């Protein structure tokens, strides 16, 4: 049976700040997904947040695209926006669906989705992924390398099922192009594109001996509003492990390393992604609760559930960043995050000027006056005396 | 609506010692706070310690310095001082309201508070702090971070909002002076009389912009008592978050370096600021549990929750320290700990003669047999035989 | 008297690659210079590489910019060329000097230069610092620290004669635009543009109580050559210390956090900016040998000379990284380069895309065939299957 | 035979700023201290130096506090000032001689001097220490240890002739007043008086079983100028060791703990007396260079030259923090000096107002200004409103 499995996220309200998630959101977003399995709407479901980010994992036959699984979701995150974020007045309650929401960042942009149609396996393991606090092109490093990086995925070497290599579909946000690139011949070209994360984005990834799909990042173009390119960010991503597509641990290979990510702080900085634990995981009810955001609204964090799919049920999640391995990664994350901050406003930690959501530039050149570089030199005692007196 | 949140807190008795509080303790002081919520003294509560110290968070309508609800808190802490601390000969029994308590530290001075009146906003984050083994200083270093470091907070660099910058209202706690001084400006001048912790504290901030109140804390002039100047420690904070203020993770990174505060053993020595996560939080209950002060006495800990306000009924507490960027954090203090300790009695680990609460100057300066030094010189060959000989 | 003080500092070929200088380029620069000495051209000198840069440091009375001054050292840097790196075929030989040299990095855009003219104070002590594999926007952080930061220059604090602050020379390179910012007050704005490191680059700082020359920095505009911006980098830097100027150790503090500078490999990525030790000073013969580049063509290093001037003769210099305490930066710059390089070509360790000094990406865009985001959804399970088949 | 051994210290110049001598200083002072011996003033000499402080130690047989040994040492100091200091305009030329030197610092309060006259032993080893960047309080954590401490000295427990303790001279340095305590019964007391570092001061120890000299620290009373107290810092110290006496290996295990001590930047912050190696030792020419201070002017360091006196005469120098097992402790102070330095501005990492040699205090009470207290409550709203609108 073919089945498709979609993930549709969306920060509704934070609590407090853009740090976490109400419990009761999560609870109200579980029951009306519930609701929709009885009346037949999905197959199966899994809620969860990271950080302010809430992901609504549905299982379905309704295909890719459906207006049904996209307008039960919104549904979803509109009325735990009415019942809850707006009861509790929480910070950037309806963030995402409303322009006017009460938060001071990019704004009813809409949710993000990932979703993969394929034909379930003999034994069909999927990992779903959820970061904070970060752009979609954070997940570019690790999808190179699970495809791609012999370093990460053996099997790329030693499975010779796996010899033939992967096709990367890329999303130029900026232009709205994309190109399709296979590895290992186009490895030098495909890198050449996606390590400027912010522009050119892996957005789905295929196996080339059969085509199969293999992976589905969120991402979308940008919009250009008030002259600054404007992103959705906190990005969620689906990947199918196994039988000739990474193993579940070279997957999760690729997030051994906590990689420096464009986003943190007012997604205006640069902080290592870690790889973090759930609070709790409760398969029975359908939900995990996930880290919170704290020094400087991060460090960025990436969730990881894996699923047993059976005729499109769920069984899962399983928290994959449990062990003490993935201990030793995130205290590399804390060592990095404490250096890295102690840069302050300066790049590198800052953003550059054009990837930055936050901005008081054009503050600044109104009342900073500039002197032509030229005419600078022969004035320049002149105005330094005039600062002095003044 | 106009709301008024007041924290209100004192150590009534420690368990063992001055290490931490009886359980009964809060449990006695929700079910009395839940009694005035139910006559309508109050609107809603939370309860909690960190070490020894209980924090009343009190929501209501009634006001700063209202004499209601300061004799609300007040009778609280002498009906657990009686029921509980007394019944049970607890460590320092009623330790902050009776001169008398069986304790060998400053008693009797009374609650400490900190407390804001403001228009709720459409959201309304808040973060209430409490620190024990400490002096109201100690905040002095993290709100000056948060209120007025760019490599602190981002957005007073990036956030046109904030460009302003901030009023500071500091307290000279020996000659009874405030000072009002704005950053970035006064920076210099305010970091002149802020860096001396134990005189000039950091009572109030407000937002430049629009004189917004955005942090309180529990500061108050000492008293001149047998020739020694005692204060009154262990201060709680509130500070409101965002749009504008500092987010959230910008006031947490404030604290993510565990800088040595005044307090810690007998309130005499030297010690890292740990950010302490809460042993538990229960927000139906509406009781936290914070951290145990062990060695030493300590060291020092802080604790931070997180509420978003709505009609001023509180939703949560939240943990703030809980992330293993905090652990990195708690680690650091625990090394430098060790380190210091090694130091024993000598300044800079030891306070300044001036600033210990525990002394044995006159007693010693009662039996040490001085010597005029001039003519010490002529008399140091005899006075040594003399110890010889002796 | 009036002294002026000039580093022109060019490469002009390395050994091996672009890891450091050849000896005999030192010596031969020296004789050159002892030979304008005994002219009376230049009062003394000082000859020193970082990597491969030599700087020539020179004090003489002939004020700023001068034709004499500047052409001594390009017709050093000229025979440099031909007598020793033309001879040893040495890499990029006449780099800086020759359009045509034999490297593939930005060559012929000439000498850098660092000048300050100023009465020369009853004690004159001045250090001298060089950058390798880096912007001069790495400078930024640093000289913010020094002049500005609280946490950096106790004195702005607790010495009344620094109390004023400083003035900052910011140029725009681009648009070839020039701001004066005055600390404390302008710090937002100030920071607004030099977090932007390269575009917005300190070139100069003032005392503001008398607008003394405190701080001279190696920046030029921009060139816009075949559509990229092509700047000069590997910057050098002069600072006056002391008596209201910030101490030598409140300079050197500003490179204490060796923090994350633009440049390493190919100009196009970034890394820790190490506070490196000299190989060898030799006073007498006015030569010191800086350290090599090696992992990744770096990471970046800085070396810093102090002097004290008499009549304008040099002595000195003596190595300012040369302490224990040092070496604790050293070993942290070290791990923090070996954490980044594991990105490989990923941003932020990779630079911007119009911020790197090396692209391939004409050539890949000139070879992957794009599809219109539109019409690529229709066609995908087409161009899939083609690649598959294909 | 009787001699006397003495070490006469003085900053005379600094090469640059306040973090080295010039060599050619310690050349002259060797050649002057030559002369000195030939003509019989002095048995034997070792000219040495720590950070920007020149110790002159001198065996002879003129006894404690005489005027010829004294005025030979000023003299050179004197002609050190004028032939190099002076000739090379080095920073605070002639500062501990000359009250309007050029720096900022503490001027013209003479050369220090730590004296001891006793029976030369069958073998006479001793120790001559010197700190810079530090007070002389510095030294008493470790004369502590070494002479009263059983975990640092062995010997009190497990050598029978030392069973008896110590007699300690502290100095009262405010009162100008002398207290002999004596190890172990008066340990209490002591630690009283000798954990305020800044007050009373440990000047001379002497052996209880028979009063032998055992050490001598240079402390001397404060001078109370322009209404602060004025201090001479920087201290030198000589201990004698063994027999009776702690083990050299006593002496260095009780600054094996890199305490924290008064001092560094601006003589107003407080940070890890580090034990460093000489840079060169050179017994022949009977000079030693120590270390630099470079990071904030520090950290504080100290350097030991062991010695084996006979008739008189000086074997030695002989640096005895040279061992590996003295690498882990530098390491520990330069981690320390990083931690401490991100308190910047505030106690106590910065000093007491009173023990602060720098401060900006009453120009900032000059212009900020101040409200009294209980009428600031009833106008605090019109006040921040002033601001506000202001
Ligand atoms: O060693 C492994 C499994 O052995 P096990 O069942 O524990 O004996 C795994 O590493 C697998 O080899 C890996 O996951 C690839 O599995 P397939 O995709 O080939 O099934
Ligand atoms: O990036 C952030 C939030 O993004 P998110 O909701 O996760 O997309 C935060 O760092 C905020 O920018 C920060 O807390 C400031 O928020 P405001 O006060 O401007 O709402
Ligand atoms: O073990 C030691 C010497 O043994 P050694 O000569 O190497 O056999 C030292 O620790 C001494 O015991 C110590 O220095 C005390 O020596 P005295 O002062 O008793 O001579
Ligand atoms: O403590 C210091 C010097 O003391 P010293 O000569 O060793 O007694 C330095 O930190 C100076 O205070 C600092 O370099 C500032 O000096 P000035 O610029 O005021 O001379
Ligand atoms: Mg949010
Ligand atoms: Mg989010
Ligand atoms: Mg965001
Ligand atoms: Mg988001
Ligand atoms: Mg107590
Ligand atoms: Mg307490
Ligand atoms: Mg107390
Ligand atoms: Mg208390
Ligand atoms: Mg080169
Ligand atoms: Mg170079
Ligand atoms: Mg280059
Ligand atoms: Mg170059
Ligand atoms: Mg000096
Ligand atoms: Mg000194
Ligand atoms: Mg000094
Ligand atoms: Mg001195």
């Amino acid at each position: 049976m073919r089945v498709t499995v979609s993930i549709i996220k969306a920060d509704v309200g934070g609590f407090p700040g853009h740090a976490h998630v109400h419990p009761k959101m999560l609870e109200y977003a579980a029951a009306k997904l519930k609701e929709a399995q009885k009346r037949g709407v999905i197959i199966d479901y899994f809620v969860y947040n990271v950080g302010d980010d809430i992901s609504l994992l549905m299982t379905h036959t309704k295909g890719e695209d459906n207006k049904d699984i996209h307008g039960l979701a919104w549904e979803t995150f509109k009325e735990v926006t009415d019942q809850i974020a707006k009861r509790f007045k929480l910070y950037g309650a309806g963030q995402d669906l409303l322009k006017d929401a009460f938060s001071g960042n990019i704004r009813g942009m809409g949710p993000q989705v990932a979703e993969m149609e394929f034909e379930e396996r003999p034994s069909e393991p999927i990992i779903a992924f959820a970061a904070d606090k970060t752009e979609p092109g954070a997940f570019n490093l690790p999808l190179y390398k699970m495809f791609a990086d012999p370093f990460t995925t053996a099997g790329l070497v030693i499975d010779p099922s796996m010899h033939e290599g992967f096709i990367f579909e890329v999303l130029d946000v900026v232009e709205h192009k994309v190109y399709l690139l296979k590895t290992p011949e186009d490895a030098y070209s495909l890198l050449g594109l996606i390590g400027t994360t912010g522009r050119y984005i892996i957005r789905k990834v295929f196996r080339r001996a059969d085509g199969a799909p293999a992976a589905a990042n969120s991402v979308e173009r940008l919009s250009l509003i008030a002259g600054r390119y404007v992103g959705k960010d906190d990005p969620v991503l689906l990947v199918r492990a196994q039988s000739g597509l990474p193993a579940v641990g070279e997957v999760l290979e690729a997030f051994a390393h906590p990689h420096l990510v464009h986003g943190w702080m007012r997604g205006s900085h640069a902080g290592p992604l870690m790889p973090a634990r759930f609070i709790s995981v409760d398969p029975e009810r359908r939900i995990a609760i996930g880290p919170k955001m704290t020094r400087f609204d991060g460090p960025p964090k990436v969730g990881a559930l894996g699923f047993q799919l059976h005729e499109g049920y769920l069984e899962g999640g399983v928290d994959l960043f449990d062990d003490p391995a993935f201990d030793y990664v995130r205290q590399t994350a804390a060592q990095i995050a404490d250096y890295i901050r102690r840069m302050g406003p300066f790049q590198p930690h800052r953003l550059p000027p054009e990837e930055m959501e936050y901005t008081a530039l054009p503050k600044i050149l109104a009342k900073v006056k500039p002197y032509p570089a030229d005419q600078y030199e022969k004035d320049r005692k002149k105005y330094i005396e005039a600062v002095v007196k003044g």
